[PDB]
This record gives C-alpha cells, sequence and structure tokens, in this order.
C-alpha cells in the first residue's frame, strides 16, 4: 500500500547502499591479495629454472599486471554508482517533498540515475567475471607446473591463489544481489505515485 510501498523503496535502498559498501570493501581485499600474490609469484618465478615452469609463471604474472588496471575500473565503477546512489538519494527525497509541484526534471533524474546505475552494475559485474575466470586458470596451471620442492611454493601461491577465488566468487554474489536490489527498487519505485 502507499506508506508501506513508500517504506519499502526506502528500505530497499538502504539495504542497496550497505551492500555497495561491501562491494568497495571486498573489493580492496581482493586488490591486496592481487599484490601479495605477485610477490610470491615473482618469488617463484626467479627461484625457477625449468623454462616453462618459467614462462607459466611469467604469463601469469602478465595476467595479474592485468587484473591490477582491470581493479582500477572495479574501483571506480562502484565509486560512481555510490555517487548515483547519492543522487538517487536526494532527488528521491525532493520528490516527496515537492511531489508533482518539483516538475517533470525532477522525475525524469531520478529515473534516468536507475538507468545509469543499473549499467554501471553491469560493467563491474562482467569486469569482476573476467578477473575469476583467469584465476580458474591460475590455479589448473599452478598445480600442473608446480612440484613439491621449497622453491617451487606450489603450496603458497595456490593458497593466495584460492582465497582469492573464494573471495571473487564472493564479489559476484554481491553484484548479482546488487542487480535485484534496482530491479525491486525500479519496481517498488514505478507504484509509488499510482495511488499515490
Ligand atoms: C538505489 C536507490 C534507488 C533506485 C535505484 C531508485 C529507482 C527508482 C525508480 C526506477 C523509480 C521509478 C521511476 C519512474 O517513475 O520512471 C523510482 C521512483 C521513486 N523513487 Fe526511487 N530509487 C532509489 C531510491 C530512492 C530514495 C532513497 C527515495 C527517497 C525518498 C526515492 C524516491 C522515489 C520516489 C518518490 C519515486 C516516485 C516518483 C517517480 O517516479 O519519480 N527513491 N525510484
Amino acid at each position: 500500500g502507499s506508506p508501506e510501498l513508500r517504506q519499502e523503496h526506502q528500505q530497499l535502498a538502504q539495504e542497496f547502499q550497505q551492500l555497495l559498501q561491501e562491494i568497495q570493501q571486498l573489493g580492496r581485499e581482493l586488490l591486496k591479495g592481487e599484490l601479495q600474490g605477485i610477490k610470491q609469484l615473482r618469488e617463484a618465478s626467479e627461484k625457477a629454472r625449468n623454462p616453462e615452469k618459467k614462462s607459466v609463471l611469467q604469463k601469469i604474472l602478465e595476467d595479474e599486471e592485468k587484473h591490477i588496471e582491470l581493479h582500477e575500473t572495479l574501483q571506480q565503477t562502484g565509486q560512481e554508482a555510490q555517487q548515483l546512489l547519492q543522487e538517487l538519494q536526494q532527488t528521491g527525497q525532493e520528490l516527496w517533498q515537492l511531489g508533482g509541484s518539483g516538475g517533470p526534471e525532477l522525475r525524469q533524474k531520478h529515473q534516468q540515475l536507475a538507468q545509469k546505475i543499473q549499467q554501471l552494475l553491469q560493467k563491474h559485474q562482467q569486469l569482476g567475471a573476467k578477473i575469476l575466470e583467469d584465476e580458474e586458470k591460475h590455479i589448473e596451471l599452478l598445480e600442473t607446473i608446480l612440484g613439491g620442492s621449497g622453491g617451487d611454493e606450489l603450496r603458497e601461491l595456490l593458497k593466495g591463489e584460492l582465497q582469492g577465488i573464494k573471495q571473487y566468487r564472493e564479489l559476484q554474489q554481491l553484484g548479482q544481489k546488487a542487480q535485484q536490489l534496482v530491479q525491486k527498487l525500479q519496481q517498488t519505485g514505478q507504484k509509488l505515485w499510482q495511488l499515490g
């Protein structure tokens, strides 16, 4: 009903804010792991003597350099998402305050902001998914080329990679929840002034 629907919309948007925060923090923990993983890869790579193991390591390392970069895009789409969320909150409150006395430019802004934030989430999701498939390949390669020697650190590189995958899977799950919240904010939002 109309007050209850207003509150649901409001509560979805609070839930969404908290989730965006969780996504950003997880993204920073992921970049910390990437940097620490690069150090461990270089350590394995220096000690490697077999040419093929050396090469496999250096090609993982290239991927990881790319993932550092892609973390810049992850971070930014998330940041921009939080910016648009701020603007959703602000335009939202102004809509309730002013109604249709706040002219049509206000209602269009809020709709347009909703449209754009869903695209940023899709962009963010696609970037995360691409990193994750890489890390799944890294594990296969590491399990394949490395042995039980001290210098290989099969355990240390694998452990780090495995912790990373667990976190990137979580990241994608939080993103899918976010996209689902946005859908529901649209579904409730469209109803809010239908018996206003
Ligand atoms: C992530 C946060 C939010 C999203 C994605 C979002 C999205 C939407 C969407 C898609 C609509 C339907 C727009 C249309 O009629 O074409 C809507 C309506 C509305 N939203 Fe939000 N909203 C959010 C947060 C808020 C907040 C915090 C308020 C605060 C009061 C608010 C107030 C409104 C109002 C009053 C309407 C009905 C009038 C209108 O259609 O413009 N919204 N919202």
